[PDB]
């Protein structure tokens, strides 16, 4: 369901109608300290110019970087969101797959931080994100 | 345009409806050398499982809103612009009604441009910035 | 003493002992909702080019929206922390002065914002900053 | 050189021990092009007021060794290099020992270069990161 972490029986959300499903977003692998994701590149991920938006790999790094951090912390009663989100883009991508990893770095009471790598069919580095997690109290 | 976005050229690789902007409702209402405007009506599309807007939903309308506006002054120069750096901060969530943007164009040089962009509910509250920076260069082709 | 706000009868670094007080770094105003700092080039300010360093312009920015944060909320029992400093350059400073605003933004109960301009003796925008300052309860 | 900076020219506009960096006392270790090292001892001139390490010390130290890094490569082909971006996370406080900082390489653009900054302390934990943007364009003079 994307594969995203699969840590309590309702979600607001159906995967399919999310920004994540629309786009397709899908997650591979997820550990408390690595997780990876990827996206077939489509129209839906593309701006008007026929790359790849600059947005879509700011989501991708966004989601991955937060559900890896749910996976963790849910099931303590926390909720996690993203905080700060820094993206920065080297090379465009005009077709194939957005391959991201994030590699956590910090993971502390409050704030986990994660740096993201979002990388084309052919493995070179087209965009990083520098994740910051904020971990609160779930709300009643 | 569609979307309104600035119309600079006759064609485009891909058609609004068909793009993430089109695709999330992103819609540009002011546009000016110095600030643009643009909002979009929140619906389940622009959301995280979670019911709220997702955080890569303003990263993206803050990029398409602060490149695009830089676009309109550059392209009839012969200039491409694409975003080099977009850092995103999160001050309180949206679940429903609208995310109004503002883009605030504050250096404007040779080879980047950068904008503050600011992401508002409904009620006028910010709710997450964006400074935007974007490369300009020569037109490849 | 800089003219930092005065909080507590006590600090561990006299001023101009500090990294602030040796670079020559000077609080003019300080409101809850703004504040203002400004420093003389000198060689201490700059790299080995000439130019002032760009560090000096995030020290600046770092204190300003820090102190700015620890003015409000030290005596409600809170420290003030940066947590990220997000500086961008956009035009160098060989000489003068360099002067900062800070404007806060969002002032939350776990997180401050502030926006930095760092203007040249011209008034010309050399660089911004994007202070996000932690509060958190102070320890024992 | 003094700090051990990288040494690309025989006269530099301000001697080593006058700067930022020779005053707080920042000192270079390893230099590759695609990784450096810097460390510093930590007095009170690198502190804030309350005693831990100023948050400006680690964007400083990241900015002079990102920058110097990628001059040891330009320099030479005729170009400077100076900080473009510098985004520093804090994630735990230094009160006293070193700092120390590793620059990785992880782009080597034809006009920006960006380097990951880990800043340890003598423990080995990561106290802080410093995302290092640098503009690389030809010299002027
Ligand atoms: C920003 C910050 C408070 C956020 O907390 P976090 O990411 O949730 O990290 P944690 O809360 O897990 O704690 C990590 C370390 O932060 C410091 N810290 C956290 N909360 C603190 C508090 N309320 N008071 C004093 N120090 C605190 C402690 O050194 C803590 O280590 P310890 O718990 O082993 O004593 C913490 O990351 C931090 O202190 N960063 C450094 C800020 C800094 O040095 N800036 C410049 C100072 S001049
Ligand atoms: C990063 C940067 C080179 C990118 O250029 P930009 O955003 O396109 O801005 P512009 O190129 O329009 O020019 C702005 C100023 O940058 C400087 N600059 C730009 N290119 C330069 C070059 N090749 N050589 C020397 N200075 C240059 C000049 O001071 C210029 O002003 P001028 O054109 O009136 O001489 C420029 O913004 C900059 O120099 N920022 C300051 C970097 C800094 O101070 N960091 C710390 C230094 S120790
Ligand atoms: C990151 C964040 C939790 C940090 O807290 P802060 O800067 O200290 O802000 P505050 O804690 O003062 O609270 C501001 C709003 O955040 C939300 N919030 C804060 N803590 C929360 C928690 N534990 N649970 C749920 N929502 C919370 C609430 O909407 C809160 O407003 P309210 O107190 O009027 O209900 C808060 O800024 C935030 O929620 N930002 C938005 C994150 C986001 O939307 N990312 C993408 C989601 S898909
Ligand atoms: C921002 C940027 C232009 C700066 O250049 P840089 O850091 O110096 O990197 P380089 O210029 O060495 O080149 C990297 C790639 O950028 C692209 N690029 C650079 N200049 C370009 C130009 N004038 N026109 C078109 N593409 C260009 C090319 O794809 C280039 O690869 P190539 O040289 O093998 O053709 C470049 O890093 C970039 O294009 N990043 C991607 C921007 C992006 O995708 N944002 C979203 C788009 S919708």
């Amino acid at each position: 369901g994307g594969n995203l972490p699969d840590v309590a029986s309702h979600y607001p959300v159906a995967y399919e109608q999310t920004l994540d499903g629309t786009v397709g977003f899908v997650i591979d692998e997820m550990t408390p300290e690595r997780a990876t994701a990827s996206v077939e590149v489509t129209d839906t991920l593309r701006a008007r110019w026929g790359l790849v938006h600059g947005g879509a790999y700011c989501a991708l790094a966004e989601m991955l970087a937060t559900e890896a951090t749910v996976a963790v912390v849910h099931e303590k009663g926390m909720m996690a969101v993203g905080q700060s989100n820094h993206t920065s883009f080297f090379r465009p991508v005009k077709e194939g797959h957005v391959r991201a990893e994030a590699v956590r770095i910090h993971a502390g009471s409050t704030t986990w931080f994660w740096d993201v790598s979002l990388r084309d069919d052919a493995g070179r580095l087209c965009a990083v994100s520098s994740m910051s997690i904020a971990v609160r109290p779930r709300r009643d």
